[PDB]
């Protein structure tokens, strides 16, 4: 049998694991994150490459790799990128499986063979010439990722073969190489033994997915070093620094190793040099330990850098060549059971991120830097690299703008399960995961943004995951290292247990003899329109020692977007691609906070908002004393810019200020605002605060909002200054069979383009289609198909009075409704509804308030109420309530399954016009929900994606006293309780006032 | 109609509120970036709005989003799509390929051609948008919006107010937007038609797209700025040594002080050889500036060969002599004219070596930096000294690469309404088209009038004859005195300066050029045909241009091929062409797509290897064959041959090299030298030797290295006739078994292995090249005789031991008689295998054969392929003037050229032998008793045929092989003369062999 057909052929004649030692002409483009790309001992292989696909070994091209063979008849492929996302077979996306494993494929999952006649080949291929400059110097040739297997071969002399598509491998092809033209092949295998390991939650691609490059060294060269770049233990302020070289390569003559740290400035703090001489092949060179005293420390907040820059010279003490890495100064440990960054226990803020673009697994320089920006200016601090090592030039960024990071081994066989059969038991399966994790640490044990190193994921556990972690830690002595499936066996320095509820968190932390901190290694799945109840997380977090936070469960959706024959464009998700039949896990795979190509979904802004770092409450409603928790670890308040002020419902602003506070990471400030003086023309005032930082980042300027907080003050309850004068003569007419209000007239023209009737359901988040209580038992008992049936009717010259029975499309009576639709002598319409359910039928509802709809001419829409996005009650931290103007088209947020949005909480009063000024005023008794959007909910209910939707000409209205959080039942815990719609009797007003506003031009 | 209809419905909107046409005046910051193509862009005074832009398509623009240009307008549920590049290669719409006709007008939209209107209700919309910051810098200046192109017609904002619209997909329309820009952010918004009136006048023989074809950008100037300017350097009209310079500017704008406007010509070295100083200040918002005439003794001229540019820099200045606005361009000393009925460049008559070139990438009409490049990098390498802007003007970057690596133009305006026709109806007659006809000429005119590449204005093409055009040419005679003007529908009446007839045959060159009173030369705007398999009888069309002083040569067409390239289920690539996208009964006019010298990807075809060794400049004859004394030619206009080196040598036909040398040669242009090699002797173990000669310049260019062989030539040298020590030797036991119902070779074997997988027969036929398929002598006689279903049966046969004697009825598929052979199989005392075959064709069915010889199959193993003959690439007797004769190795799959629509290939002329084998070294080795033809494929002959699209071919395991005694040429049927008669297969009795050694 071939070797993708084995569990042990890893590779072969591959340089061993080593950390990046790119030599550099110029010492300056060390610190530059992808610098070592400009230099003149770089050549990239990247472009354009000859390719052909088959589907089964036995059809390839067997002898492509022969520099005699003709290739001209071939297409040009991008490398690098994966081929299906380039026109070649097909993208599959499965969860918890194998995609080989199904009868599509006529193949059982039976480790560690794989299908053979559907197994796929991408053979690529293309020449290049070596730079003149390189001539007598070793080459070495560099794939960063190539995902499954391939053998690869230098003017037809095959170097070797891998397995591990998320590290790089390595070959010297310096004796195979020839003066002019030459050539190199790459025979890809969609699946191999490797793949078992690979059974990550994503979706399953082909091809080179990284950079594929030339370097150059001179035949003794630097192989490899290791950095140790601590602090104290007592104090935490004298770095401490340590290091290894390694010199690999022939010398018969006298060469030395040299090396200078520099501060940021370019001045030298540390320098030393050690002699050599042997004839043997490799030298370790171990450096006397130096100190830095107050050296400047590396952490999220300040990511101070120094400079190592490495010289191996001659005999002569000539630089033969130069290389080195930032270093960073800071410790990572778990100190008497809580996570510490230079002995500062942290709270961890982050999110799990997953490589993804329209072009595959392969991700651009421009992508990595605006997911970074994004989650800086979104609070977060931590970031997990979900299940695989990312690009070199990820950790780099990181190291530059600050965040902590948990490099993870690619090692997932999910599908195999945890049970007797796992892999992780399997001891044949030993150098497959020793050698995912030797490539994982080796590559990147010198960043200090690393902090974490993890095994794995979902893997199973046992022998082979017993073996890495003692591995691990032996080499390792300034990280902690984790695995979630270890739970709370010896083998995890960290208890990370996903998804687990708030009342799980608390019940660990209780726990006795506990001896690891608890920091969820996902948590709050943002599939959909999601992340309710992360405030109930957080509370437990911030008041428990050993309660640190976690990693959201993912960044970024893996979606790809496509157009249709209209041009519509829709994201896709499993499923969408091959013929029926083809393995699907369907829209699993969009769980991010950001969409694919990095738009916000609205729940990233309510992230912001709990992850920020200034927090403050009202100690003193009166004099406005504020109580501020600086959540910050290694950064003073004064540092930020605080701006105040307290604002009329109107929207004036009633005072105003700006301050500096003083305050200690980790301590709690006041700072008293002073009374303001409120009119008797507003029912409520807000004081708001807003902060800022003093000093800009590159990422982050002077204008960005950090943090902010608000507080509702008491006015004056009776004033109706706000309310809206007589437009004119208001009239009604009631549904003599439905009891629903069928019309509303303004002197005489329709308002209404559907008639106002009782609203229980909504289309379904995604998170409703799993919650417990969610749309399963909304659709049985059937209220997305309600209909109001009249049983008694009592008119009036300007009210009425109706019982109704509201029926699903059973016939079953879903519940009993009294409405009361009375005219005001201002015009205004107050509809007072009453609804019993019958809690025989009626288990759960989405909501409890009124519907009906108007031509989508009337898309001018302006609210008093919780701020400028969607938010839910158990996700509305997020936002602040003022006045705000936008549009119906504005606030439709697209997922990409089409479901409920658009909803805004808090709400006084809303208000609908069309360009003429026409329309209509909408308020409640006290604060209530609403939400406006161009479809119907049956075609949104309908809809799967984005592309289905279609508008009709209506827009249609929710007002809801009562409307259900979202949750995170997708994966975690559903809506918590106090979330839930109230199943029982319950009353419920709403006010509508015909306006004419009149048509204002402006620019 | 209560209302009018809309600008895109009316042939007078061309244009609304934009800049009068003018040459490009970018301001630069930095002089030294005048001389570098593209350099404006590097400009802190430009600015690119390309990359990704909001946009909405729909069919029907009642269902477009109207107020979408209102920046208050939400389109952040919008897609992004990438500007420039039509949307059709975007995912958006379908793309269409049609030739002579409107794709519009056709029953699947619903419409009738009826100019000037088009579909409503079919019409597509494509609506773009994006936002934009203005660099803190460009404060208190003057901004203006670029489109340098957009297709059919569209209508343009920034920040909601709408700036105009335009007609002209094929030059700039540019508004000063100064006064609509606001502090932060700005919005652009461009709603784009797929059809508009304009579209009457853009009906190429090309692919039909829609959106921004080609950069969108900003630039900006002092309120006072530089609008135009024509430069004029010419040559003194006795000697063409002095050179003549001449500036005129226009500067717009107001200035309440004192200004003045200044130049700077540099030579390459950056040293100043001219420069004056106007002084100017008026209450007029225009000034206009005309310098003193000055000129240049012994000035660097320009041509193709020698592309000596000098620079030309702009200053404008305030009243204290400070510069305000820095722009210029280069410019090349030449003249281009018609003398003595001649056309001539700096005095000399030249010979017009060109292709027509559309733009074309897998992105539709845009084209990158990048295959600019490529293009001209490939032309000058094949010797290609002209080039014909198909139809339209190209972006501004193609005459920048021209002007800098010398290569003449033709720039041709964007007009063509083939569609109409040129009779009655033809809009060239229609007098309310005027506007629309001038419009397109100024445009094209004011935009690149100060090139010097450019040699020659076209007025546009089939778009008829009339009042329009002798108008806009007697428009262009007024403002241009250097440039001759041509319009090839205009034939011979007054409004040309030159004869371009298009696909004229060697005939008609002849009778034109000897007709009574002519004052103007024949220069073909378009000839040989290059689609497919195409290009034959190239060698005719020169013998003509090179010995009539008034037949000058022509522009090839198509330079490259407009197909794109598309993956199916299986992973197999295609190349598209008409009907490949869309619904069925989409317009189309299938393959006439491609008709190019290269492909898509800008790889050669095998015809651009006949056309540089024609179009090469230094040819060659043998005038003494004892002493090698040779006769060379110096084709060049302002070269001597001392520029170029001559590495010759003499080589048997065993390969070894018999002599050798390296000489340079002293040879003015159009002059000849003779220069003597030698006396060689040639062993008796030859039956002949090969004077091989080749070329290359003493120094390199930036495109053209010295290894290049610039021009080559080869001569046969009589051996020993009678040595056979090139023979193989005996390699076992051959036997042979003859069918007995069809008399065919059903097996040939070596020591008891058989080598064929197929029988040898008689064959007539071959798979139709798309010459083959319109050629008056082609495909369509063979297919009708049955040629391609033949069928051989025995009427007489009779066995020796080693031989066997036969003749048979050859039968198409309908019974009836192509014809009698009679086959003669016999095996040598070495193992050879001899056979004779004599063919009597029934001249009342066969009209035509496209050959006349053997084919038979073999495993696909046999893969190693040798041979001698004309070697290196695929050859046909009226297409072999290229390559030369030697000992050539390679497989069966390199031998393959894949064309568009798969068709025969991989002949290889002049063949004296041909060996075939598997890697073990086992096979057949064939010869004749006369020079032959053959080829080697590794599909069949029956799916090769059958097959359009390339993947549809698919190998069965087999390679097919054909040994020919004769086999016709490909001449250019597509369009244009079909296969000359001295190149067609006899249709008459005829005998031939072909000897068999097994090989081991
Ligand atoms: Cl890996
Ligand atoms: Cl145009
Ligand atoms: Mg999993
Ligand atoms: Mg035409
Ligand atoms: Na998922
Ligand atoms: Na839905
Ligand atoms: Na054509
Ligand atoms: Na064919």
């Amino acid at each position: 049998l071939p070797e993708w057909q084995s569990q042990y052929a890893v590779g072969l004649n591959k340089l061993a694991p080593h950390t990046y030692v790119w030599p550099y002409a110029d010492a300056s483009d060390i610190g530059k994150p992808g610098g070592y790309e400009q230099s003149p001992y770089y050549m990239s292989l990247n472009g354009k490459w000859k390719f052909n696909w088959v589907k089964n070994p036995d059809n390839r091209p067997k002898d492509f790799y022969q520099p005699s063979y003709y290739t001209g008849g071939w297409a040009d492929i991008n490398v690098p990128g994966n081929w299906e996302r380039q026109g070649y077979g097909t993208a599959i996306y499965v969860n918890e499986t194998y995609e080989f494993d199904d009868k599509m494929f006529n193949f059982k999952k039976n480790p560690p063979l794989v299908p053979f006649a559907e197994n796929e080949v991408g053979s690529y291929r293309r020449t290049f010439k070596v730079p003149a400059d390189w001539k007598g110097r070793r080459v070495v040739l560099c794939c960063e990722g190539v995902i499954s297997f391939y053998y690869v071969w230098v003017n037809g002399k095959l170097l070797g073969y891998n397995q591990g598509s998320k590290t790089a491998a390595e070959w010297d092809i310096t004796d195979v190489l020839s003066e002019g033209e030459n050539v190199v092949a790459l025979e890809v295998y969609r699946w191999s033994s490797g793949a078992y390991l690979e059974c990550q939650d994503m979706w399953r691609l082909s091809g080179i997915e990284r950079d594929v490059y030339l370097y150059s060294t001179p035949k003794q060269y630097i192989a490899d070093y290791k950095v140790s770049a601590s602090l104290d233990k007592e104090k935490y302020k004298e770095g401490i620094f340590n290091l290894e070289v390694t010199v690999e390569g022939p010398s018969a003559t006298a060469s030395s190793i040299a090396y200078t740290l520099k501060d940021a400035s370019g001045k030298a703090v540390l320098q030393d040099a050690i002699n050599i001489k042997s004839r043997g092949l490799s030298n370790f060179i171990a450096f006397d330990e130096k100190k830095i005293a107050e050296v400047k420390a590396w952490n999220a907040e300040h990511p101070n850098l120094y400079t190592l820059v490495l010289e191996l010279k001659d005999a002569q003490g000539k630089v033969t060549e130069l290389t080195g890495c930032e270093v960073g100064f800071r410790t990572s440990e778990i100190k008497d059971g809580r996570f510490c960054i230079n002995g500062v226990p942290v709270l961890v803020k982050g999110t799990n991120r997953h490589e993804h673009s329209q072009l595959g697994r392969t991700v651009s320089k421009e992508l990595m830097e605006q997911d970074i920006r994004l989650m800086k200016q979104h609070n977060i601090n931590m970031v997990r690299n979900s299940h695989y090592p990312t690009h070199p030039y990820w950790y780099q960024l990181c190291d530059r703008y600050g965040l902590y990071m948990i490099d993870e081994a690619n090692i997932e066989s999910h599908g195999m399960g945890y049970g007797p059969a796992s892999l992780a038991k399997d001891s044949t399966w030993l150098t497959a995961h020793m050698d995912r994790t030797h490539r994982m640490y080796e590559r990147s044990k010198n960043h200090p943004a690393i902090v974490i190193w993890s095994q794995g994921n979902e893997a199973g556990n046992g022998i082979n995951f017993e073996r890495t972690y003692d591995w691990l830690k032996s080499v390792e002595k300034g990280r902690p290292v984790q695995y979630e499936r270890a739970e709370l066996n010896y083998n995890t320095d960290i208890y990370c247990r996903m998804y687990r509820s708030v009342d799980e968190i608390k019940a660990y932390v209780g726990k006795k003899d506990i001896y690891r901190p608890f920091i969820l290694c996902e948590y709050l799945h943002a599939m959909g329109n999601s992340c309710g109840g992360m405030k109930e997380y957080w509370e437990v977090f911030e008041n428990e020692p050993m309660a640190q936070g976690g990693c959201i469960w993912d960044w970024v959706d893996q979606n790809f977007r496509e157009i249709d024959k209209d041009g519509k464009w829709y994201w896709t998700y499993g499923g969408d691609y091959g013929p029926e039949g083809i393995p699907s896990f369907g829209n699993f795979c969009g769980n991010g906070l950001v969409n694919a190509v990095r738009e916000p979904h609205p729940h990233l802004l309510e992230v912001k908002k709990i992850y920020q770092n200034i927090k403050a409450t009202l100690s003193d409603r009166k004099n406005l004393k504020v109580c501020i928790k600086n959540w910050y670890d290694f950064s003073n308040l004064n540092e930020y810019i605080l701006r105040w002020n307290v604002k009329g419902e109107d929207g004036t602003v009633l005072a105003e200020g700006t301050k500096e506070v003083d305050c200690e990471p980790h301590a709690t400030v006041d700072v008293t605002l002073g009374a303001v003086k409120l009119p008797n023309t507003v029912r409520e005032a807000y004081l708001n605060l807003s902060w800022s930082r003093k000093e800009a980042t590159p990422l982050v300027d002077t204008d960005w909002e950090v943090a902010y907080d608000q507080f509702v003050l008491a006015g004056n309850k009776n004033t109706t200054a706000y309310r809206p004068q007589k437009a004119g003569e208001t009239a009604f007419v009631v549904d003599k069979n439905t009891g629903a209000l069928s019309s509303l007239t303004l002197d005489g023209k329709e308002l209404l383009a559907a008639p106002i009737t009782l609203s229980l359901f909504r289309p379904a988040t995604d998170n409703d289609n799993r919650d417990r209580n969610g749309a399963r038992l909304w659709r049985k008992a059937g209220l997305n198909n309600l209909t109001q049936k009249v049983v008694s009717l009592k008119e009036e010259k300007t009210s009425a009075t109706v019982r109704a029975e509201i029926l699903n499309g059973k016939g079953q009576k879903v519940g009993m409704a009294d409405f009361v639709y009375a005219l005001d002598k201002n015009g205004a319409l107050k509809v007072r509804t009453t609804f019993q359910p019958d809690t025989a039928i009626v288990k759960s509802m989405a909501r409890l308030g009124l519907t009906f709809r108007m031509a989508d001419a009337y898309n001018q829409v302006s609210y008093l109420g919780r701020g400028d996005h969607e938010t839910y009650i158990d996700r509305n931290q997020s936002g602040r309530i003022g006045l705000y103007d936008t549009t119906v088209e504005r606030m439709f947020h697209y997922y990409a399954t089409p479901q409920s949005t658009a909803n805004r909480t808090d709400v006084r009063w809303a208000k609908l016009t069309d360009q003429a000024g026409e329309g209509v005023f909408m308020e409640s008794n006290r604060p209530f929900q609403f939400s406006i959007i161009p479809f119907s909910d049956v075609l949104l209910e309908k809809a799967h994606h984005i592309n289905e939707l279609e508008r009709d000409g209506m827009i249609t209205i929710h007002l809801d006293a009562e409307q259900a959080g979202v949750g995170t039942a997708t994966c975690g815990p559903g809506v918590l309780p106090q979330y839930l719609v109230p199943v029982k009797k319950q009353s419920f007003e709403f006010t509508l006032y015909p306006v004419k506003e009149g048509h204002h031009h402006h620019h």
